[PDB]
């Protein structure tokens, strides 16, 4: 499976509007947040509250991943 920090994640709907959209790379992911870096040393934060992204990988994977409809809580037991 490998972990998902530093892979490549394209949003298509958020919560917000002004992350709505959005795409860039993962740093870190939490049971209602979304956490988004890049190799390039830039991190952005983005809720998964309501936000479906998918994530790619260099080695030619495609990774989907909802925010609205599959908002998990693990740690926090459901």
């Amino acid at each position: 499976r490998h972990e998902l920090i530093g892979l490549s994640v394209r949003i298509a709907r958020s919560v917000h509007r002004d992350i709505q959209g959005i795409s860039g790379r993962v740093v870190d992911e939490t049971r209602n947040t979304l956490r988004i870096e890049m190799d390039d040393g830039r991190e952005i934060t983005v809720p998964k509250g309501i936000a479906v992204f998918h994530f790619r990988t260099p080695q030619g994977e495609l990774v989907e991943i909802d925010g609205r409809a599959l908002v998990a809580r693990p740690e926090e037991r459901i």
